[PDB]
């Protein structure tokens, strides 16, 4: 619903009679798992290309030599495919461009627009200056082209140890823009690269790789977050001073800032490494893997991204919007079922023992989704919460001598509560009114309707009740001497054993989603569900409990 300024930019080109296909890219570093914030970038880059029949590349920004790239490459590809998108052509890797990048660096040296600098980090930082205090030229800035070429070649050949010298662009140490103050282009690092192995011991900087990768790929619209807005002059400087094959243009959008959420790599790691969650794909984690395992649908995430739009204004999005999105999608699309979370045995005293009625309940109140068969008979389970000896005001379920409707079934009456030696109710003996199937009793009213399952045929199962991992809107903000862990929601997970699902749920497959009557929306966990024995995660409650 909200405006998307990039959509309007592309449409204006069309309105002006321009027919060039758009080419976007999603360019993550393969060094972390994606989170919900990345879904906005994914929906933006792939979605724009889809909308206008262009291309979106997947590019791994793998310029850094690291050991565990493949783990992250695989996970990132799986998230993108799960969201339903497809990159055009082959997967791209920034490391594929190392030869060309090095060639272009030599061109800058030859044009007197780059130099080899020997300054150590202390001097390098001191010479850099600040936004208010202008920097100083490196003492090596006036090296000859010949000397720069020789030193750079010797860097590439592996002559010097890590950090001994770097190649820098020669721009302006007095620039009000820090990125134009002779930025580093190459550093020495003797390290094995996941793609190119031991071939390189010089590696290019983010800025030297970024726009040049875009040009090589023929990117038309290079989309990044506002964090890199002040990099645009440098992005443009390289394109203006290199014989690049294309002139991609950079656009910046405001990142997704959800409340109640942590997305920072270091805090996520601590949550995982210290056992606050089960792993990176814990249903409470803001990872895309976590969101999937929670039961969110790709539709709900794409719908949410569409709803918040794309703009250049920083601002917080309430996580209730995302919770609404999955609520809305599952309300419309998910089959209904009954699962008794806290079972209480019920005996229908005037129901003939050994007899059964096979009631048929629609899987959806509106869609043509078939029926579930619910055997009704003498032995049932209801939720223990739906009977009270001493009811609170407004209570609408079972009380002693009182009635309740069983969903899609009969009106029953609580006639005797059986208690154990400790005073716990272990059985509720009820009568039913055989004239009430699909009919209200004549001359009296029944206040409430509850879910229920047959005792014989119910599926025993584990149900995990999930809620927000954090209980405050800005969890990273803590009191003096505290941390973000102080804001953890102690009620974020409740594991229930011995729940009683209707028989039809015995045929649930991993990732099947349901509305559990009067309880919420649930998914059969993709890892722990096995045939005949689902394990259910609560995806979201029926209605908002947190407010805003
Ligand atoms: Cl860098």
């Amino acid at each position: 619903a909200a405006p998307n300024f990039l959509r309007q930019i592309v449409q204006a080109d069309l309105d002006a009679g321009k027919h060039a296909k758009i080419v976007t890219r999603f360019p993550p570093e393969p060094n972390g798992y994606l989170h919900i914030g990345h879904a906005k970038s994914i929906c933006l880059n792939f979605g724009l290309a889809q909308e206008f029949a262009g291309d979106c590349h997947l590019r791994f920004d793998d310029t850094n030599p690291a050991k565990e790239d493949q783990e992250y490459i695989d996970a990132i590809e799986a998230d993108i495919k799960w969201l339903g998108f497809q990159w055009s052509g082959e997967v791209c890797y920034a490391s594929n461009y190392f030869d060309q990048l090095h060639a272009w660096a030599v061109e800058l040296i030859k044009a007197g627009k780059a130099f080899v600098c020997d300054l150590g980090p202390e001097e390098m930082r001191e010479y850099r200056g600040t936004l208010t205090e202008p920097g100083r030229n490196s003492p090596y800035r006036d090296r000859s082209v010949e000397e720069n070429l020789d030193l750079f070649a010797r860097m590439k050949a592996g002559e010097f140890p890590d950090g001994a010298r770097s190649l820098r662009a020669k721009i302006d140490m007095g620039s009000p823009n820090m990125n134009l103050r002779d930025p580093i282009l190459y550093r020495i690092r003797h390290a094995h690269h996941h793609q190119t192995g031991d071939k390189w011991c010089i590696y290019p900087s983010y800025d030297f790789t970024h726009g040049q990768s875009d040009a090589i790929e023929g990117i038309t619209h290079s989309i990044c977050t506002l964090e890199f807005e002040d990099h645009r002059p440098l992005y443009e400087w390289f394109l203006a001073n290199l014989p690049v094959p294309a002139q991609p243009r950079q656009y910046e959008f405001s990142r997704l800032n959800l409340n109640y959420t942590v997305t920072s790599k270091r805090k996520l790691k601590q949550l995982v490494d210290e056992g606050h969650v089960s792993g990176w794909d814990d249903p409470r984690m803001s990872t895309l893997s976590g969101y999937r395992r929670r039961g969110y649908t790709p539709e709900s995430i794409r719908n949410f991204c569409e709803m918040i739009g794309v703009n250049r204004a920083s601002g917080v999005v309430d996580i209730g919007m995302l919770e609404f999105s999955i609520r809305d999608h599952l309300d419309a699309t998910a089959p209904r079922a009954m699962c008794v979370l806290k079972p209480l045995k019920v005996v229908i005293t005037n129901y003939p023992e050994g007899q059964v009625e096979n009631l048929e309940l629609p899987r959806h109140p509106k869609e043509d989704m078939g029926v579930r068969v619910l055997p009704f008979g003498r032995e049932l389970f209801i939720d223990a919460g739906d009977f009270e000896e001493v009811p609170p005001a407004g209570y609408k379920r079972l009380i002693p001598g009182g009635e309740v409707r069983l969903r899609g079934s009969y009106v029953i009456r609580a006639d005797e509560a059986i208690k154990d030696a400790d005073g716990n109710i272990v059985e509720l003996r009820c009568s039913y009114d055989p004239d009430t199937l699909g009919k209200n009793p004549e001359g009296r009213k029944v206040k409430g309707v509850i879910h229920w399952v047959p005792a014989e045929g119910s599926v025993e199962c584990e149900v995990r009740l999930y809620d927000r991992l954090f209980r405050s809107a800005n969890p990273e903000k803590a009191e003096e001497g505290g941390s973000f862990l102080d804001n953890i929601n102690a009620d974020s997970l409740q594991v229930l054993a011995g729940c009683r699902a209707e028989p039809s749920l015995g045929q649930a497959n991993p990732e099947d989603r349901f509305q559990f009557e009067r309880e919420g929306y649930f998914v059969a966990d993709l890892k722990d569900s096995r045939p005949g024995k689902p394990v259910f995660n609560r995806t979201v409650t029926l209605r908002d409990s947190w407010g805003q």
